[PDB]
C-alpha cells in the first residue's frame, strides 16, 4: 500500500512559532525545501482521536481548504503537516495596524467568498461535515489573501439528521444560539458562525467581547441576543447577515446559496 | 470507512470545453476541471494507466501541483477531477496579445519558481515521482498567477537509479537529449524541459516551432544543438538556463539547487 502521507521527524526542520491552543504549539518549518505548517501535541484516548482529524483530512480536497500534506505518526511528538499561509488568522488580521487602506471593501467580501465555497465543500461530503467550531481565528491568510478553512480537530462526520455525540465544543462569540443551548445542531449551525464572519468583514468590529462564554451563552443563547448591525451597513449584505441568524435553522441559507448571494455583491 | 473521492458521473454540470478532452464543470457548487476518458479508449490496458495516474495524483498534496479533487471510476467517461485554473496553461499566457505588458520580469521569474517548488516537492517524494512531461502546455495558471504542474499521464515512479522499462514518449521541444535517445531516464531530465521553460519565460520565444518533431529529435537528440540564448539577457538567469542544459545529466542541477539561485532573482 502507501498513500505516502507518512512523514519521519528527522525530515522536518523546525522554525518559529506561529501560534498556540490546548492541543498543542504549532511551527512553521521547512521540509525538503518545501515550506509547511506543523502541529505538534503535548507530549489517553486522544491518540485515537488524533487519527481522526487525520483520517478526515484526507478526505477533503479543496482550493478553500487549508492543504494537509502529511503527518507525524510516532510518539511523543505527533503533528499534522499542512502548507503554510504567510498571512496568519483572518482574525489578527482585521484589528491589526492598518486595514482599511490594505483591505478594502471588495477583498474582505472576496474573503466571505472564500470561506463559503470551502464550507460548501464539507457540507457536501459523503457523509457531509460539520465544522462545529467556524470562526476568524480559524480562518487563515495565503500570501495572495486566499483564505482558507483551518482547524478541523472539532470536526465530525453528521450521517445522520443531526449530529451525535453532544460534545458541543467550540468557540460561544461564533456557536449559533441552538448550540448554546447544548441541543440537537446540524450544518446550519455553522451558517450562522458565517453570519458572524461577514459581520466582521463588513463591520470590522469584534463579536462581544465585553462578555465571558458564560454571559455569551446566557445572552445569545437563552436571550435572544444578537450582533447590532449599522444602519450605515449595505442592505444587501445586511441582509445576508440577517439570514444566517435565523432562529429557525431550517431557514437559513445554505453556503451554496450564500454564494449566489455574494457573487454579484462583488464588483 | 471510504474514499469520498469516487465521483458520479450525473453529479457533474459539465460547462465550458477547455483544451484536447478537458472541459470545466460545477461539481455541487464547487468550480472544477475534468478529464474525459475518450469512448474507444475504454478497454483494460488504457483504464488500468488511467488508474495509474489517479493512484498517483492520490499521493500529491502540494501548493505548486495542480489539487486532485475526485475521479469518476464508472463508465462511461472515466475521468479526473481537479480544481480550476481559469488562466489557462502557461504556454497560451505567455504567447497572447500584449504579453510583455501583461508579465513583468519580476512575475515571469516568479512562475519559473513556483515550477521550481512543485518539480521539487516530486523528486522529494518517496519513491520519487518523474513527470516525463514537463513542458508549458502542462503548466497551468491560477487567477492570481500562480504556477501548478499538471498532467501525470506519463508520471512514474522511480524505484530504482533509473525508470525502469524506460517507454519511449513525450513532446520533442521539451525532451533531453538522453530521452530523445531511448536512454535510460532519470530525475536529471526534467531539470533539462525546466531549462527550455525558463527559457520561454526569459524570452518568450516558442521553442523551436521551426522545426517537426524528426528535426528535433536529430538536433538536439544526436547534433549536441541548444536553443539559442539571447545577448541581452540576464547573465544570471542564462547561468541558471545553461546549466540545465549540460549533455551530461548528473552535472545538471536539481530543482533544490534551481530554487536557491532564483530566490535572490525576485528580490
Amino acid at each position: 500500500d502507501g498513500d505516502d502521507m507518512d512523514i519521519p521527524w528527522c525530515d522536518l526542520n523546525i522554525k518559529e512559532k506561529i501560534g498556540a491552543g490546548s492541543f498543542g504549539t504549532v511551527h512553521r518549518a521547512e521540509w525538503h525545501g518545501s515550506d509547511v505548517a506543523v502541529k505538534i501535541l503535548m507530549e489517553a484516548e486522544r491518540v485515537n482521536e488524533f487519527l481522526r482529524e487525520v483520517a478526515i483530512m484526507k478526505r477533503l480536497r479543496h482550493p478553500n481548504i487549508v492543504l494537509f500534506m502529511g503527518a507525524v505518526t510516532q510518539p511523543p511528538n505527533l503533528s499534522i503537516v499542512t502548507e503554510y499561509l504567510s498571512r496568519g488568522s483572518l482574525y489578527r488580521l482585521l484589528h491589526k495596524s492598518g486595514a482599511r487602506e490594505q483591505l478594502d471593501e471588495r477583498r474582505r467580501l472576496s474573503m466571505a467568498y472564500d470561506v463559503a465555497k470551502g464550507m460548501n465543500y464539507l457540507h457536501n461530503r459523503n457523509p457531509p461535515i460539520v465544522h462545529r467550531d467556524l470562526k476568524s481565528p480559524n480562518l487563515l491568510v495565503d500570501k495572495k489573501y486566499t483564505v482558507k478553512v483551518c482547524d478541523f480537530g472539532l470536526s465530525r462526520l453528521k450521517a445522520s439528521t443531526f449530529l451525535s455525540s453532544k460534545s458541543a465544543a467550540g468557540t460561544p462569540e461564533w456557536m449559533a444560539p441552538e448550540v448554546l443551548r447544548d441541543e440537537p445542531s446540524n450544518e446550519k449551525s455553522d451558517v450562522y458562525s458565517f453570519g458572524v464572519i461577514l459581520w466582521e468583514l463588513a463591520t470590522l468590529q469584534q463579536p462581544w467581547g465585553n462578555l465571558n462564554p458564560a454571559q455569551v451563552v446566557a445572552a445569545v443563547g437563552f436571550k435572544c441576543k444578537r450582533l447590532e448591525i449599522p444602519r450605515n451597513l449595505n442592505p444587501q449584505v445586511a441582509a445576508i447577515i440577517e439570514g444566517c441568524w435565523t432562529n429557525e435553522p431550517w431557514k437559513r441559507p445554505s453556503f451554496a446559496t450564500i454564494m449566489d448571494l455574494l457573487r454579484p455583491l462583488i464588483k
